[PDB]
């Protein structure tokens, strides 16, 4: 039990056996090998006749100290914690559950919890400290890690790690929250795998980040995803992918990289989707742009009720954007570039369902004309105020991108599904 | 009396012999012992020579000066002080007692002034001069300082400083002081428990933010709160709080750590709620995004008269965001985002009262409907200058949030308020 | 194995031995006239046992690292590479008989990488960094190079190279 005396009695004698940058040199066991034998012999030359499973746990710990995770390890690798939140050296709480607990863990200091972060978010190699107190990093295992520095939270440096749940936003998860029916399932399966050029329209609190992401899982692996995002949200799970952020203006206004300039550059960077994560100004054009010059299956979320209310949204963002092109011109480009718009709501109950899958098929007499392949419709409701309703296929058998599923030989799926859904 | 003169006199040798640049370079301490140096060098000229403890005082009071703020330093120190303000440099007054009284105390000439008010405000990297003849800021020691220029203020630089004081106050001080009704006490009780996104406008010297304290005292100990102000204003007392404070920027404009970021990272905290010391700038939109995309019960102070002149506040802020967000967008936004707007307003009296207590209800064509639960009626003024006045609610039997409150069990003490609240 | 650490540690003492300007000043086979001299000297030091060709091998290695476009450069001699795509030092792709597939050649370092973009923009006399994040060139030799920096590529640069395809687009 008081194995940790002996530890602080031979922590200080660790730096002063070897030097911390020899350490650092090599990640391999031959490091684990030296420390325990220094631990060994700190031990006997302090002649301390210490519980031996107590000597080894405190061995173990020691390397980790050094050159681990501190006592984060523990947690670290269990699999039922889902996230691991650390607020200062002294409290320590894990998402267990689904609930919040607090754990005994603790640090000795926010020195070492500083090394910890800093050893933490280096692996990816990224830096923090007082100079960029914040720092945000994703590890190659995919949990996500977030650090803020003492000088801007008062309660020393502060941590949280979420770790990568794959099966949380799976299109399975849609279909058992209802939020679409299986053959919807299919449906969104064909037009996401076929390249489809798409736009999320959804309401406020419509969850448009989660559906995008679920539905970026079709993405065939080979294809060169490139993700412009006003904050990274995205976890694309694709073997090929580049995440790009933009920046905002310093406080002179100068340095800004704006979402436009972000969908400019990947024009010249090769890739086969942009999938922006919010369309939100100027940069809606160059989208537009990016899915008639080839890039065909991007994607990109957006603010809107309705389908048709998303199209003059559309409009007025590129109206917005100070080009000198007439409003033909534009609803020209959206019916050219824009093949699938798919709408998320909020629906009185609090509960979020895909409302319409609607195609634009085209222009007549400068009114963008669509045609819902799916529709959700209200039936009832409970007493508890619950609305409850069916999603039903308008029957349309060969959409106007049917084309494209016939190419990529989806066709016989894709008319199942319209057909089965009713 | 010989010791001003004599100080004059000493003070003039001493810029005629060194400069400020000389010492820009050395600390409080090693500044005050090289102006020792420069003081024994001009005595050697002038063969100046007195009492120690005059001497010192003599050598203290061109240091306080030289590189000091000014003749302010022994008022600063004193606590009996609740202002000081400065009207140019021949006249300052400070409030003692509680009523305001004119001092002896004087400046050299106004460009002292001006010099100590640039030092003053850049303690926090603001900068006052022709311009941006205007500045506030908050002097971290827990005061609030305001300074205009000569080009506005035409009898020179003009200053006020107002030091801190710790209200701290809790809700039974809010119904014994009649700023709420008890069935106000009821219903703010439900409503910051049921996880209801709340905005708390206010109006100058409304006190907004020991109402927020007081609102978020509600808040369940086991909801995972972080917190963004600035000089850590709010103190809460639930066991899971994690502290933010931006930090302005050095005097290289740089290291600045503005709202907008630390909302920013707190969405990616996985908190459980949001609360916002003062939006008073782009951050906005990204509270509003956190406001609804989960993170239920977010709070948030804003400066406004009226919850109708609120809402406005914040479209204008998200719109100066430097987003291209179509009006109608951020209309829809905050009518999905708001759940509750609390009104704090001080009265001719002086006192403070709760005038609004409303809930965003929809939008219509252009406009936000909303519909007001807690109005405060005022009826006449009093033998001694007291505002008479009460508490109605409007009588609205279930309010926009009611299926929050059935979710969390609080349908019955929400009903009682709202029917006996007359 | 031991080839890689030998290098590593070559390529240490190397950096350690003079001063960038002279590099720089010196031609590039001028330079690696003395490169190759002192990379043999520091392996006869350590005693590696290494062939002739291997020791030839390893100092075109060092020399490219140090100053050429490092282990990128052997993809961009390559003719049917038509396309590369480094995806931060981890990751690299190249398009091949109209195929993107995934090449082993990482780089050492997200750093390394960042330096190697920017010597590759300095032939046009662009130059990228974190107030620049973002650059694009087309090359004397007519490939076009698009870069990004750490600040906006949240996994580090995005060095993307397009070789020049000529008769691509003609009336034929």
């Amino acid at each position: 039990d008081y194995y940790h005396a002996t530890k602080t009695t031979i922590f200080n004698a660790l730096l002063n056996t070897i030097d911390l940058s020899q350490l650092a040199q090599l990640d391999l066991k031959q490091a684990g090998e030296e420390i325990r034998d220094i631990v060994a012999e700190l031990v006997a030359i302090k002649n301390v006749s210490m519980s031996v499973a107590e000597q080894e746990h405190l061995v173990q710990d020691i390397i980790n100290d050094v050159l681990g995770y501190g006592p984060l390890e523990p947690l670290l690798a269990r699999d039922d914690i889902a996230d691991i939140m650390v607020n200062g050296a002294h409290r320590v709480f894990i998402e267990v559950g689904g609930k919040v607990q607090l754990t005994n863990v603790r640090f000795r200091d926010n020195l070492q919890l500083m090394n910890i972060c800093q050893r933490i978010v280096s692996q990816v190699g990224r830096r923090v400290d007082e100079s960029s107190p914040i720092c945000d990093a994703r590890l190659p295992d995919g949990s996500r890690v977030n650090v803020i520095a003492p000088p801007l939270a008062l309660d020393g440096p502060t941590l949280t790690i979420r770790k990568f749940k794959k099966d949380k936003l799976t299109m399975k998860n849609l279909v058992e929250f209802a939020s679409i029916s299986p053959e919807g399932a299919r449906v969104l399966g064909v037009i996401g795998a076929c390249r489809c050029n798409l736009v999320i329209s959804g309401g406020t609190g419509s969850g448009k980040t989660t559906l995008l992401n679920t539905m970026t899982a079709f993405i065939d692996p080979t294809e060169r995803v490139v993700t412009c995002e006003d904050a990274a949200e995205l976890q694309l799970q694709q073997p090929h992918v580049v995440r790009l952020e933009t920046r905002p203006p310093n406080l002179e206004g100068s340095g800004a990289v704006t979402m436009r300039d972000l969908v400019k550059n990947c024009l010249r960077m090769r890739p086969e989707r942009i999938i922006v994560g919010e369309v939100r100004g100027p940069e809606a054009f160059d989208l537009l742009q990016a899915m008639n010059t080839g890039h065909d299956g991007s994607m990109g979320t957006l603010h809107a009720n309705s389908p048709r209310e998303a199209i003059s949204r559309i409009e007025s963002m590129i109206t917005m954007g100070g080009y000198g092109l007439p409003s033909k011109t534009i609803k020209e480009m959206i019916v050219g570039s824009v093949d699938v718009i798919i709408q998320a709501a909020r629906l009185r109950d609090g509960s979020r369902r895909i409302t319409h899958i609607t195609e634009v098929v085209g222009l007549e007499g400068d009114v963008i004309v669509t045609q819902d392949l799916f529709v959700y419709e209200i039936t009832g409701e409970d007493e508890h105020g619950k609305v409850v309703g069916k999603h039903r296929s308008t029957g349309i058998a060969r959409p106007r991108f049917w084309d494209r599923a016939r190419y990529y030989g989806l066709e016989r799926e894709l008319a199942e599904a319209l057909d089965a859904a009713e």
